[PDB]
């Protein structure tokens, strides 16, 4: 029949230009892909001046509201923080959320077994004019966090600026490329804000326009902690001009229910010596911790990868005839 | 022969049974899968009160052997030091293990080649009344960790509490989910220590259970350190509700052998301003390094690997009918 | 035709031989393959000391130039620092690179929107004899970056040594490694320096070496900071015994355009209590950030595997011959 043999020529053409452009172009068949290692460092800017209830104002700077201070992908940026200072040892009341006692009688010496403030000394004793607490062994300015400020002390970090120098390498193929791309220069980064449609290659960014990008409102994150994550795609092809590869920055928001367990939040002391005596200040730091991460792929043309596509596509459309033939065979 | 063509038939229902059944429902290939962006945060809650010999007590806290303190998948947890404190620069003996000179002719002038401790004056001083070693400009309290105590100091560090707070997010779908869940509540967490079989869900563990569940004993790596690993995977179908997804968590002992370079082990400094002289408090930490690795993957339905797969299975019925013609045929 | 049937024989004996030799015994088909989890874990020794201007000599042990001194697979290492000591919070006149003011009516109170120094009280005080800066609020000795010293401070930390301790774990064949092998003692770690050739097994690592290895200068690079990328494979065959696993190490130099943001930098700093007061001394870091990748596979003998393969083989071989056919026929 004409048709029927019309029917198999046009499957034939069919797979014919399915194997030569799908597999062999669109898919980048005819080129070798490798990953890249990649190094990422922070530089924050910016500054917060606090001024605590009876206390003189505190400056904060990047030394200070970055916590970890050589640099790494995950950094947490201190946001609000609750602080006790000239903590002491000695023996002293606990805090009441631990437990409250009557009486001498009812506290027990030893050491809670969950979320233990210290070592109990065996005695009731007022913790403020209301309630009584039992007398433990250990710093005596207990951090009491029952009370959190609904303003967020550090309030500035919301449009502070970000630096984000991140160098990738794919070894297969030796090539080196840095997010600082051609197009970016020293005029531009000084003065520069991102923008995910006006300014994609400007590698400073803002930290609210980072979590408004992520889909979180800054203000309540900065009130309780946050998670960001930036994720750094790097895929391009080596076939055309280094110049046409360039990274592409995506946000995303990490966040949970909010009855359970609601922001970020750790605690950090500073040791010092003041009149001979060692002395610590206590920090409970709710903030918006970024994590980096960076995937990679650059694909270059070879001809192993090509002939091996090459020989997937003629075992395709042979089977494609075959099934054919046993179709019109019936 | 009917017997052929009954072989024939049967062998064509067992492949159907293969590709309709292992391909498409067992391996799920009419779903495509997707990774996630994951974010861990760690708090340690426990205390420890150590008496050394001819000194006070020392109290460590969440602040004190959590090195990480801004939060990390990676951190130590503190189990043994050695302290050497009121370091101050000058001219004082060496260790002996650096090197023994019995006069002031074989002390050299200038810095070790391997493992220097600082920068030999050229006179051989008495380090204590048997031995006498090379006087060197550095920290003059040198640490002597020839003698580690049996005891571990921060014991009580086997059973404190961990809870891990791991957000993860796949992007594709644009589902965050928590490793809190629908059956975890502040009630639960108020109380609920992990385990394998009766709390697989309770986000608090014990530092002790998980490093017996990594098949170690808790005494000989705290003793001087050890390294657990806590894989979290998030295996799940967004097919059904998102409330089935749970993680699985699992642990893993990280060690070597004994005879060479045991356990896990650092030094760290505090620096201070006492009496207007500059001083630091040294500390060789002894402890176990957690490390944290979320990986899992979420698999939904789609149209395009239904097709993908349909097709895949269409053709190995193809080839495997062919197949069977031809050795029939033989 | 005899020579058509010799072609078909030629054809098949060449894909049974690909199938055979390239698909199964060269690719390893017959055995199943696993990845494994590991923990890094990094120790420095080296001494530097440094006499600055006007000021006594500085000791830097591990403790001081190793930043994560708790141990982590990214870490720094001090190479050049800018000390700004004695900072106090007080009213004092700010850098010149934020801008220079004539006039007390040029100043407007408030803070800067980039790269915010303090808080501007709204009066020009001169910074030094030639010009005059804006009266900020905030630590008042400023850090002057404009002179960075030509040769490196710490110099010495080119020919340190480094020793890194690598855990591995497949968990599917619950097989646990380290990089201290059989081959590797403890005579040997006390005198041996990793070579690329001779002591490729030596644990412990020359950081000049490290860094020429990776085709960067070390003194450029400690100049103003570089980033270095340490990759540890472990790919091996488990059918062999253990001894033949050996871990394989590689470096990467990361670096980027000189004239654009050179080098990699920090600013960490030291917070004290001095006569009452509480001071802080200021550090500006140029180092060398090392990132530590480790990843690998490992290969046993397993009977699916084995039949996939085999099948594989025999339906490439079959749409092989199916293919010569047709070819024949036409
Ligand atoms: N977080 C940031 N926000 C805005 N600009 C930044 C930030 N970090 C760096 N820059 C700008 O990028 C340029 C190159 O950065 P680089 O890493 O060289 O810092 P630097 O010049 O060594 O340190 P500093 O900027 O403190 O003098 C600098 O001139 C600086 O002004
Ligand atoms: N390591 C831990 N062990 C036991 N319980 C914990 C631990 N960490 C947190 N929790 C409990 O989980 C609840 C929610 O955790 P969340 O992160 O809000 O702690 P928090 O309330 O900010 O810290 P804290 O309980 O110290 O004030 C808390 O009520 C706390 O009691
Ligand atoms: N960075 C390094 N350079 C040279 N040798 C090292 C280094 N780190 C460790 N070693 C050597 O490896 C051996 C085993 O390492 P181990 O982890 O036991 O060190 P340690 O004895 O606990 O610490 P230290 O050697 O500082 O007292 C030690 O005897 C030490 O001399
Ligand atoms: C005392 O502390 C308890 C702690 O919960 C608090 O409820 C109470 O109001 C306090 N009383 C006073 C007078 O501050
Ligand atoms: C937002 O950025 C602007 C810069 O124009 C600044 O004036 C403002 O204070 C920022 N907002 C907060 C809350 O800091
Ligand atoms: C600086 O970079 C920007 C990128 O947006 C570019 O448009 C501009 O021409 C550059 N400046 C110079 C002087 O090349
Ligand atoms: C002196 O120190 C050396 C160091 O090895 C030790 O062997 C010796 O016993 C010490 N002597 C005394 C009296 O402490
Ligand atoms: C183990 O946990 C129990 C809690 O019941 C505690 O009493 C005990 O002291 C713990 N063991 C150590 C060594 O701390
Ligand atoms: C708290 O969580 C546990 C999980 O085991 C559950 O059994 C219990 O019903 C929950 N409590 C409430 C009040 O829902
Ligand atoms: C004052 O500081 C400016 C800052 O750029 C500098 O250019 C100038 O040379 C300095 N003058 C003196 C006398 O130090
Ligand atoms: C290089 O290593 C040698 C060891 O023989 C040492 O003498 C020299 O000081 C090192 N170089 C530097 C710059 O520290
Ligand atoms: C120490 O290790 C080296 C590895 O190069 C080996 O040649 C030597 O025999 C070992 N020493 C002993 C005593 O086994
Ligand atoms: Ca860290
Ligand atoms: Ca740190
Ligand atoms: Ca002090
Ligand atoms: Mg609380
Ligand atoms: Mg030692």
């Amino acid at each position: 029949n004409k048709k029927v043999g019309v029917i198999f020529r046009l499957i034939q053409l069919v797979v014919l230009v399915y194997v030569i452009g799908w597999v062999f172009v669109y898919e980048k068949g005819y080129q070798t892909s490798s990953g890249l290692i990649s190094s990422v460092s922070v530089k924050l800017k910016g500054l917060a001046v606090t001024q605590l209830q009876g206390l003189g104002p505190q400056v904060w700077d990047v030394a200070d509201y970055v916590f970890p201070a050589h640099g790494d992908s995950s950094f947490v940026v201190m946001t609000n923080f609750i602080m006790t200072p000239q903590q002491a040892q000695g023996h002293c009341a606990e805090n009441p959320e631990g437990g409250i006692c009557q009486d001498d009688s009812g506290c027990t010496p030893g050491k809670a077994e969950r979320k233990a403030q210290g070592i109990r000394t065996g005695n009731c004793v007022p913790f403020n004019g209301t309630v009584k607490t039992c007398e433990i062994f250990g710093w005596c300015p207990v951090e009491v966090d029952d009370k959190i400020p609904s303003p967020a002390l550090l309030h500035e970090a919301e449009n502070f600026t970000l630096f984000i120098k991140n160098s990738i390498s794919f070894p297969r193929f030796k090539v080196n490329r840095r997010n600082l791309v051609e197009e970016v220069n020293g005029t531009y980064m000084k003065k520069c804000l991102y923008h995910k449609i006006l300014h994609p290659l400007c590698p400073v960014f803002s930290l609210g326009y980072v979590v408004r990008e992520s889909g979180q409102d800054f203000r309540s994150l900065a009130e309780k902690g946050g998670v960001v994550g930036i994720t750094i795609d790097w895929e391009c092809d080596l076939d055309w001009h280094v110049r046409h590869c360039k990274p592409i920055y995506q946000f995303h928001g990490l966040y949970g229910e909010k009855n359970l367990s609601p922001g970020f939040n750790f605690r950090f002391a500073r040791h010092f010596v003041q009149n001979g005596t060692n002395r610590r200040h206590l920090f409970k730091v709710f903030g918006i911790r970024f994590d980096i991460l960076v995937d990679g792929k650059a694909g270059k043309f070879d001809i192993i990868p090509t002939m091996t596509t090459i020989g997937s596509g003629i075992g395709i459309f042979g089977v494609a005839t075959v099934l054919c033939d046993l179709l019109l065979l019936h």
